[PDB]
């Protein structure tokens, strides 16, 4: 029983952390095999960011420019390419530590577990969702740069996140692991701002269904209603339409708590229009939309409480 | 910027689970140096949970009754003891990454990482409060016993729980690694009941704390409360009165906001007399009381935004 933020392990990835340094500027790397990925922008001054050409600051620097520290042990590189936003730097030595792993693109309204990192050394780990926005509303502190976020399968560990910077709101962007944005954002010092965002739908219904099955349906009502119908519902409160796709999507979920997906949104769009009343679900006081319904097959029970 | 329930980092605790069986229960062990520590209901049978003697329980097995396994390793039980309510088994090997670690009965309104493991393999990370009833308020399925929580302090592994089993109410219930229980529970199949909780204080204040040095101050206001008069409030809404010690204990997060414990105070009870009139707080819709002061100053900049 009970329901919780729950990250992966993250042993796997802390084994990956290292420190780069180049000039005045240090943040986080990741090395996998014989090769060490960090954010680009590790080869800019302060006004540099200001309006930087990384192709002109990057022909500047030698191998010798880097100093990439793992622990306590100083590995050598060997080569240097841009890649995108990131850098990829080769190094003398393979990862002894390297687990299976793949690079993945995420989309928006996935979660991933996030680990923060200062000067290579791992610091916390925590559950986070791409905003439909493509921010993610994350915990990050100068240094944290070259953190990363990550999923794990089997013992497979899919990478989809890089940390580069913080936007005004004090949300966050980065890369996927080749060095591509989430959003229309860039690594330089400008007046981008997050677009306004959504709250996502389909995460909402699964949590829905998780506190179902976890024993809990006050929310619940006689009603059901069309996807058209729960759609002028949505735009009214800032969340994003419901698709058959999504209908699909939370088939399983449907099917072991017994509750018809547009059943569910029907009880939704009460919620959001009469408000909780003072009551919580799940403990919580306001409807959470940062849990898949891949995230709530995986911590729930397969058996619902009754 | 940003504000997170953040777990430590759950490597060098990975490294130690494992898998005991003995008959026909499996669940997790620790394995530290030379010793497993697992919850002594591992020797127990269905009907044998009713009433268990576990004195004499384990009188009827040998070493050769208990199997250890990690990963794909059988480790030789060579010795075994029962410590409180946990089991200690020698084994013939020593834990190879065994972390530098301490063992600390952990207080009531602490927080700690829990990694909740399956037949020995971990499978997510989250944080979590010991409740001044004290339960938690976790997320485990069958099997999660011998999950263990814990804090890191530089390179040293406080270990502070052992999850032993599940509430009619869906909270869990458990030991530190000495097996002596946290609250009034036992290891039996009983009529037992969490007692009634209530909120931690020192909790909520530090978060208020938290939400102003992240640059939000819309719930403050210009009065101040005694010690007595905000102790009246807080009976009425079922939190934990606020002592002088408290107050000491909230010094450095009052210094750097330059707002009064008391000021403080004031408007946490206007909070809970005037509710939080639809509106958030770092994001939340109630207040939260899982957060102590130290994982707040752990987390936050030690430089308040503004």
């Amino acid at each position: 029983s009970g329901f919780r933020k729950m990250a992966f392990p993250s042993g796997k990835v802390e084994g990956c952390m290292v420190q780069v340094t180049c000039g005045t500027t240090t943040l986080n790397g990741l090395w996998l095999d014989d090769t060490v990925y960090c954010p680009r922008h590790v080869i800019c001054t302060a006004e540099d960011m200001l309006n930087p050409n990384y192709e002109d600051l990057l022909i500047r620097k030698s191998n010798h420019s880097f100093l990439v520290q793992a622990g306590n042990v100083q590995l050598r590189v060997i080569g240097h390419s841009m890649q995108n936003c990131l850098l990829r730097l080769k190094v003398d030595t393979s990862n002894p530590k390297t687990p299976k792993y793949k690079f993945v693109r995420i989309q928006p309204g996935q979660t991933f577990s996030v680990l923060a990192c200062y000067n290579g050394s791992p610091s916390g780990v925590y559950q986070c969702a791409m905003r439909p926005n493509h921010t993610i509303k994350g915990s990050f502190l100068n240094g944290s740069c070259g953190s990363v976020g990550f999923n794990i399968d089997y013992d497979c560990v899919s990478f989809c996140y890089m940390h580069h910077m913080e936007l005004p709101t004090g949300v966050h962007a980065g890369t996927d692991l080749e060095g591509k944005f989430y959003g229309p954002f860039v690594d330089r010092q400008t007046a981008q701002a997050a677009g306004t965002d959504t709250t996502i739908t389909l995460n909402v219904l699964a949590w829905l269904y998780a506190a179902v099955i976890n024993g809990d349906r006050w929310f619940l009502n006689r009603f059901t209603t069309t996807l058209n119908d729960f759609n002028l519902v949505a735009m009214k409160y800032n969340y994003e339409p419901l698709t058959q796709d999504h209908v699909d999507i939370l088939g399983p979920l449907s099917a072991q708590t017994g509750i018809a997906v547009l059943d569910m949104c029907a009880a939704l769009k009460e919620l959001l229009q009469n408000g909780m009343n003072g009551r919580t679900i799940l403990g919580a006081a306001a409807l959470e939309d940062e849990f898949t319904p891949f995230d709530v097959v995986r911590q729930c029970s397969g058996v619902t409480f009754q």
